[PDB]
Protein backbone atom coordinates (compact mmCIF):
# COMPACT_ATOMS: atom_id res chain seq x y z
CA UNK A 1 0.00 0.00 0.00
CA UNK A 2 1.08 3.84 -0.81
CA UNK A 3 -0.42 7.11 0.73
CA UNK A 4 -2.05 7.55 -3.10
CA UNK A 5 -3.87 4.21 -3.43
CA UNK A 6 -7.52 5.78 -3.26
CA UNK A 7 -6.52 8.40 -5.23
CA UNK A 8 -5.45 5.84 -7.89
CA UNK A 9 -8.12 4.68 -7.89
CA UNK A 10 -10.81 7.48 -8.20
CA UNK A 11 -8.66 8.83 -10.95
CA UNK A 12 -8.51 5.38 -13.08
CA UNK A 13 -12.37 4.49 -11.99
CA UNK A 14 -13.02 7.91 -13.64
CA UNK A 15 -11.40 7.28 -16.35
CA UNK A 16 -13.01 3.95 -16.96
CA UNK A 17 -16.52 5.56 -16.52
CA UNK A 18 -16.27 9.13 -18.61
CA UNK A 19 -13.31 8.45 -21.05
CA UNK A 20 -14.21 5.69 -22.84
CA UNK A 21 -17.54 6.72 -23.57
CA UNK A 22 -18.23 7.17 -27.54
CA UNK A 23 -17.78 10.89 -28.54
CA UNK A 24 -21.13 10.28 -30.54
CA UNK A 25 -21.41 16.84 -31.40
CA UNK A 26 -19.61 18.29 -28.07
CA UNK A 27 -16.39 16.94 -29.13
CA UNK A 28 -15.15 18.49 -32.42
CA UNK A 29 -13.06 16.08 -34.60
CA UNK A 30 -9.99 17.88 -35.33
CA UNK A 31 -7.64 15.31 -37.39
CA UNK A 32 -8.72 12.42 -38.81
CA UNK A 33 -5.57 9.70 -40.48
CA UNK A 34 -7.24 6.46 -40.70
CA UNK A 35 -8.47 4.99 -37.66
CA UNK A 36 -6.87 7.78 -36.03
CA UNK A 37 -9.49 10.06 -34.91
CA UNK A 38 -8.39 13.04 -32.81
CA UNK A 39 -11.30 15.01 -31.12
CA UNK A 40 -11.34 18.19 -28.98
CA UNK A 41 -13.56 21.19 -27.06
CA UNK A 42 -12.45 24.34 -26.54
CA UNK A 43 -12.57 24.93 -23.11
CA UNK A 44 -11.08 28.21 -21.43
CA UNK A 45 -10.89 28.62 -17.77
CA UNK A 46 -10.20 32.03 -15.91
CA UNK A 47 -8.24 33.26 -19.49
CA UNK A 48 -6.21 29.96 -20.27
CA UNK A 49 -7.03 26.96 -22.94
CA UNK A 50 -7.63 23.87 -21.31
CA UNK A 51 -9.21 22.35 -24.44
CA UNK A 52 -9.97 18.32 -23.56
CA UNK A 53 -8.13 16.09 -26.22
CA UNK A 54 -9.33 12.43 -26.71
CA UNK A 55 -8.59 10.31 -29.26
CA UNK A 56 -9.02 7.05 -30.90
CA UNK A 57 -6.86 4.46 -32.80
CA UNK A 58 -6.53 0.92 -33.78
CA UNK A 59 -3.19 -0.48 -33.82
CA UNK A 60 -2.60 -3.58 -35.18
CA UNK A 61 0.07 -6.37 -33.82
CA UNK A 62 0.28 -5.29 -30.72
CA UNK A 63 -1.34 -5.65 -27.72
CA UNK A 64 -3.14 -3.36 -24.54
CA UNK A 65 -0.64 -4.60 -22.15
CA UNK A 66 2.33 -4.12 -24.62
CA UNK A 67 1.44 -0.55 -25.33
CA UNK A 68 0.90 0.65 -22.14
CA UNK A 69 4.29 -0.95 -20.59
CA UNK A 70 5.83 0.97 -23.40
CA UNK A 71 4.36 4.31 -22.62
CA UNK A 72 4.74 3.71 -18.86
CA UNK A 73 8.30 2.43 -19.02
CA UNK A 74 10.49 5.09 -18.40
CA UNK A 75 13.64 3.38 -18.82
CA UNK A 76 12.06 3.72 -22.30
CA UNK A 77 10.97 7.06 -22.42
CA UNK A 78 13.47 8.55 -24.48
CA UNK A 79 13.54 6.09 -27.73
CA UNK A 80 9.80 7.71 -28.67
CA UNK A 81 9.00 11.30 -26.55
CA UNK A 82 9.81 13.82 -28.03
CA UNK A 83 8.54 16.47 -25.88
CA UNK A 84 10.32 16.06 -22.90
CA UNK A 85 13.90 18.37 -21.71
CA UNK A 86 14.56 16.15 -18.85
CA UNK A 87 12.68 14.05 -16.38
CA UNK A 88 13.85 12.58 -12.83
CA UNK A 89 11.66 9.87 -10.85
CA UNK A 90 11.20 11.60 -7.60
CA UNK A 91 9.73 8.69 -5.66
CA UNK A 92 8.65 5.09 -6.34
CA UNK A 93 5.46 3.98 -4.68
CA UNK A 94 4.77 0.68 -5.89
CA UNK A 95 6.02 -1.84 -9.20
CA UNK A 96 2.95 -0.20 -10.58
CA UNK A 97 3.41 3.59 -9.66
CA UNK A 98 6.35 5.92 -9.70
CA UNK A 99 6.18 9.86 -9.07
CA UNK A 100 8.08 11.97 -12.33
CA UNK A 101 9.45 15.04 -12.44
CA UNK A 102 9.53 16.62 -16.31
CA UNK A 103 10.34 19.97 -17.72
CA UNK A 104 9.10 20.44 -21.62
CA UNK A 105 10.58 21.80 -24.48
CA UNK A 106 9.39 25.54 -24.67
CA UNK A 107 6.33 26.55 -26.44
CA UNK A 108 7.17 29.92 -28.00
CA UNK A 109 6.62 32.42 -26.91
CA UNK A 110 5.53 31.21 -23.76
CA UNK A 111 7.54 30.34 -20.82
CA UNK A 112 8.55 26.69 -20.20
CA UNK A 113 6.60 24.34 -18.55
CA UNK A 114 7.09 21.81 -15.93
CA UNK A 115 4.96 19.11 -14.48
CA UNK A 116 4.90 16.47 -11.39
CA UNK A 117 2.85 13.58 -11.58
CA UNK A 118 1.83 10.28 -10.62
CA UNK A 119 2.17 7.81 -13.58
CA UNK A 120 0.64 4.57 -12.81
CA UNK A 121 0.02 1.21 -15.05
CA UNK A 122 -3.38 -1.12 -14.18
CA UNK A 123 -5.13 -3.61 -15.47
CA UNK A 124 -8.80 -3.65 -15.05
CA UNK A 125 -10.89 -6.90 -15.16
CA UNK A 126 -13.79 -6.91 -17.96
CA UNK A 127 -17.18 -5.27 -16.16
CA UNK A 128 -18.99 -8.64 -17.14
CA UNK A 129 -17.84 -12.02 -18.78
CA UNK A 130 -18.60 -10.23 -22.18
CA UNK A 131 -16.37 -7.17 -22.10
CA UNK A 132 -12.76 -7.03 -22.81
CA UNK A 133 -10.69 -6.32 -20.36
CA UNK A 134 -8.57 -2.93 -20.20
CA UNK A 135 -5.10 -1.94 -19.48
CA UNK A 136 -4.46 1.41 -18.58
CA UNK A 137 -1.62 3.59 -17.67
CA UNK A 138 -3.01 7.57 -15.95
CA UNK A 139 -0.66 10.27 -15.95
CA UNK A 140 -1.92 12.93 -13.15
CA UNK A 141 -0.27 15.76 -11.55
CA UNK A 142 0.29 15.39 -7.48
CA UNK A 143 1.87 17.79 -5.02
CA UNK A 144 5.41 16.15 -3.42
CA UNK A 145 7.36 18.06 -0.93
CA UNK A 146 10.18 17.30 -2.93
CA UNK A 147 9.10 19.19 -5.71
CA UNK A 148 12.82 20.89 -7.85
CA UNK A 149 13.11 24.60 -8.27
CA UNK A 150 13.03 25.52 -11.45
CA UNK A 151 12.75 29.41 -11.83
CA UNK A 152 12.41 29.51 -15.55
CA UNK A 153 9.44 26.75 -15.52
CA UNK A 154 5.38 27.62 -15.04
CA UNK A 155 4.01 24.29 -13.40
CA UNK A 156 1.30 22.37 -15.68
CA UNK A 157 -1.14 20.05 -14.22
CA UNK A 158 -2.09 17.11 -16.19
CA UNK A 159 -4.31 14.63 -16.35
CA UNK A 160 -3.18 11.86 -19.19
CA UNK A 161 -4.57 8.29 -19.87
CA UNK A 162 -4.24 5.55 -22.25
CA UNK A 163 -6.59 3.31 -22.45
CA UNK A 164 -6.54 -0.17 -24.81
CA UNK A 165 -8.68 -3.05 -25.29
CA UNK A 166 -7.25 -5.77 -26.81
CA UNK A 167 -9.37 -7.88 -29.52
CA UNK A 168 -8.17 -11.32 -30.93
CA UNK A 169 -8.58 -14.17 -33.30
CA UNK A 170 -8.99 -16.89 -30.80
CA UNK A 171 -6.90 -19.84 -30.70
CA UNK A 172 -7.91 -22.71 -33.28
CA UNK A 173 -6.89 -25.53 -30.80
CA UNK A 174 -2.92 -26.24 -29.95
CA UNK A 175 -1.65 -22.94 -32.17
CA UNK A 176 -1.17 -19.86 -30.99
CA UNK A 177 -2.32 -16.47 -32.04
CA UNK A 178 -0.57 -14.60 -33.98
CA UNK A 179 -0.06 -10.83 -34.23
CA UNK A 180 -1.40 -10.34 -37.64
CA UNK A 181 -4.78 -11.58 -35.45
CA UNK A 182 -4.66 -8.77 -32.80
CA UNK A 183 -5.56 -5.48 -32.72
CA UNK A 184 -5.46 -3.07 -29.88
CA UNK A 185 -7.70 -0.40 -29.52
CA UNK A 186 -6.71 3.05 -27.82
CA UNK A 187 -8.13 5.76 -26.74
CA UNK A 188 -6.07 8.35 -25.25
CA UNK A 189 -7.22 11.59 -23.30
CA UNK A 190 -5.38 14.42 -22.57
CA UNK A 191 -6.33 17.13 -20.16
CA UNK A 192 -3.75 19.72 -19.99
CA UNK A 193 -3.79 23.05 -17.74
CA UNK A 194 -0.92 25.81 -18.45
CA UNK A 195 -0.59 26.86 -15.08
CA UNK A 196 -0.48 30.32 -16.47
CA UNK A 197 -0.60 32.45 -19.28
CA UNK A 198 0.02 31.03 -22.69
CA UNK A 199 -1.20 32.01 -26.44
CA UNK A 200 -4.67 30.50 -27.23
CA UNK A 201 -4.23 30.29 -31.17
CA UNK A 202 -0.51 29.05 -30.46
CA UNK A 203 -1.29 26.26 -28.09
CA UNK A 204 -4.44 25.22 -30.16
CA UNK A 205 -1.97 24.94 -33.44
CA UNK A 206 0.53 22.71 -31.24
CA UNK A 207 -2.41 20.27 -30.07
CA UNK A 208 -3.56 19.84 -33.41
CA UNK A 209 -0.42 19.26 -34.84
CA UNK A 210 1.26 17.80 -32.26
CA UNK A 211 -1.04 15.17 -30.91
CA UNK A 212 -1.52 12.97 -33.84
CA UNK A 213 2.48 12.59 -34.61
CA UNK A 214 2.87 11.88 -31.28
CA UNK A 215 0.34 8.93 -31.41
CA UNK A 216 1.30 7.53 -34.67
CA UNK A 217 4.87 7.68 -34.17
CA UNK A 218 4.50 6.07 -30.61
CA UNK A 219 2.45 3.36 -31.42
CA UNK A 220 4.44 2.66 -34.66
CA UNK A 221 6.97 2.73 -32.01
CA UNK A 222 5.50 -0.32 -30.51
CA UNK A 223 4.75 -2.23 -33.37
CA UNK A 224 8.75 -1.89 -34.48
CA UNK A 225 9.75 -2.93 -30.86
CA UNK A 226 7.49 -5.82 -30.42
CA UNK A 227 7.76 -7.53 -34.10
CA UNK A 228 8.93 -10.63 -34.12
CA UNK A 229 8.71 -11.28 -30.18
CA UNK A 230 6.17 -13.42 -27.94
CA UNK A 231 3.51 -11.93 -27.83
CA UNK A 232 2.74 -10.36 -24.19
CA UNK A 233 -1.00 -10.29 -23.88
C1 LIG B 1 0.46 22.45 -26.28
C2 LIG B 1 -0.04 21.27 -25.39
C3 LIG B 1 -0.53 20.17 -26.34
C4 LIG B 1 -1.11 21.79 -24.43
C5 LIG B 1 1.04 20.58 -24.56
C6 LIG B 1 2.23 21.28 -24.28
C7 LIG B 1 3.24 20.59 -23.57
C8 LIG B 1 4.52 21.39 -23.28
C9 LIG B 1 4.37 22.05 -21.93
C10 LIG B 1 3.36 23.16 -21.98
C11 LIG B 1 2.04 22.94 -21.55
C12 LIG B 1 1.15 24.02 -21.67
C13 LIG B 1 1.60 25.24 -22.20
C14 LIG B 1 2.93 25.35 -22.62
N1 LIG B 1 3.78 24.32 -22.53
C15 LIG B 1 3.05 19.24 -23.16
C16 LIG B 1 1.81 18.52 -23.41
C17 LIG B 1 1.75 17.10 -22.98
C18 LIG B 1 2.33 16.60 -21.75
C19 LIG B 1 2.34 15.23 -21.36
C20 LIG B 1 1.71 14.30 -22.22
S1 LIG B 1 1.65 12.49 -22.06
O1 LIG B 1 0.72 11.87 -23.01
O2 LIG B 1 1.65 12.09 -20.59
C21 LIG B 1 3.19 12.30 -23.05
C22 LIG B 1 2.78 12.62 -24.50
O3 LIG B 1 3.88 12.69 -25.45
C23 LIG B 1 1.20 14.78 -23.43
C24 LIG B 1 1.18 16.14 -23.81
C25 LIG B 1 0.86 19.20 -24.20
Amino acid sequence: THRFVQKVEEMVQNHMTYSLQDVGANWQLVVEEGEMKVYRREVEENGIVLDPLKATHAVKGVTGHEVCNYFWNVDVRNDWETTIENFHVVETLADNAIIIYQTHKRVWPASQRDVLYLSVIRKIPALTENDPETWIVCNFSVDHDSAPLNNRCVRAKINVAMICQTLVSPPEGNQEISRDNILCKITYVANVNPGGWAPASVLRAVAKREYPKFLKRFTSYVQEKTAGKPILF
